[PDB]
């Protein structure tokens, strides 16, 4: 089998992407953040504290005939940006793009955090990091690609984020036309439960390459690119004005400025970041300072190739017995 489904930005600066998911019989669909660093599927609920929604939509179980309560099961996620929630799970039928999992754990949110209250646009997440790091107890449960695979054609799924515009989430094939040139592939360490690799350098516009090993995550649910501080400050030195700011909580820069390039190794292969995908616009509204879309790592004990670097690429999540990753131009 496969599946193949559009992945929308939910806002003109690309903070994050929601893909439709049909859950339950009939279905319901709701919008999810497709996130590779994490691992719960968790869904704004009609058991979410009332005062904590504010435009999303519900999974309402009781009106699903295949949902199914799992008996005494709790979950509890608490995110690296500060962000948490929490609720009861159900097992029910869910479709991502016309691929079919039966007996999906749907993990309902009795509460969630501010943040999430706030983003009216997304009705909650689906994890697709390794299920090690799935968080029900007393029994942990696993990931929609995990609950997936075996039935896939091909044990991967690829993410094609756009840049101002939608692209695409596949499950069990790639998609040989949405990229160029080839796909260098990556090795990946499970041990902390995300799609952790190594790459080799990076450059800075038209820069010489820089040869050293970072790092980091493949991270979907991570909107910026988080980088080690000696990196970041090479990168924000080229550009005039740029600063870090302890009061906004990292660099800004004049939003007069066009930005450099940003290039990051895979294997021998190079991905290139156009300077555009670096601005996130006024830090506040109407000032002419902007945030920077790539930020130092220094505060978060990991490198996260976040949103601005994986929408430079198409990108092979690879499943297989040794997971690897794959990075191709597009
Ligand atoms: C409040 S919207 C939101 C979306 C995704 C995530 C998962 N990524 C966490 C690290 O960036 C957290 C919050």
């Amino acid at each position: 089998s496969t599946g193949s489904a559009t992945t929308t930005p939910i806002d003109s600066l690309d903070d994050a992407y929601i893909t439709p998911v049909q859950i339950g019989t009939p279905a319901q669909t709701l919008n999810l953040d497709f996130d590779t660093g994490s691992s719960d599927l968790w869904v704004f609920s009609s058991e979410t504290t009332a005062s904590e929604v504010d435009g999303q939509t519900i999974y309402t179980p009781s009106k699903s005939t295949t949902a199914k309560l799992l008996s005494g099961a709790t979950w509890s996620i608490s995110y690296g940006d500060g962000s948490s929630s929490s609720g009861d799970v159900y097992t029910d039928t869910v479709s991502v793009g016309g691929l079919t999992v039966t007996g999906q754990a749907v993990e309902s949110a009795k509460k969630v955090s501010s943040s999430f209250t706030e983003d009216s646009t997304i009705d909650g997440l689906l994890g697709l990091a390794f299920s090690t790091l799935n968080t029900v107890s007393p029994t942990q449960q696993k990931t929609f690609f995990d609950n997936a695979k075996a039935s896939l054609d091909s044990p991967v799924f690829t993410a094609d984020l756009g840049y101002h515009a939608p692209g695409t989430y596949n499950f069990g094939f790639i998609d040989t036309t949405a990229y160029t040139g080839s796909i260098t592939y990556t090795a990946v360490s499970t041990k902390q439960g995300f799609w952790e690799w190594t790459s080799t350098g990076y450059a800075v516009g038209s820069g010489t390459f820089k040869s050293t090993s970072i790092d980091g995550i493949a991270d979907t649910g991570t909107t910026l690119l988080y980088l080690p501080a000696t990196v970041v400050s090479a990168y924000w030195a080229q550009v005039s004005g740029a600063k870090s700011s302890s009061s906004v909580g990292g660099y800004v820069f004049p939003c007069s400025a066009t930005l450099p390039s940003f290039t990051f190794g895979v294997g021998s292969a190079r991905i290139v970041i156009p300077g555009d995908y670096i601005d996130f616009g006024p830090i506040s509204t109407g000032s002419s300072s902007c945030f920077g879309g790539i930020q130092s790592s220094a505060g978060i004990g990991i490198n996260i190739f976040g949103d601005v670097a994986l929408k430079a690429a198409f990108v092979v999540f690879n499943g297989a017995t040794t997971p690897t990753l794959g990075f191709a131009s597009k």
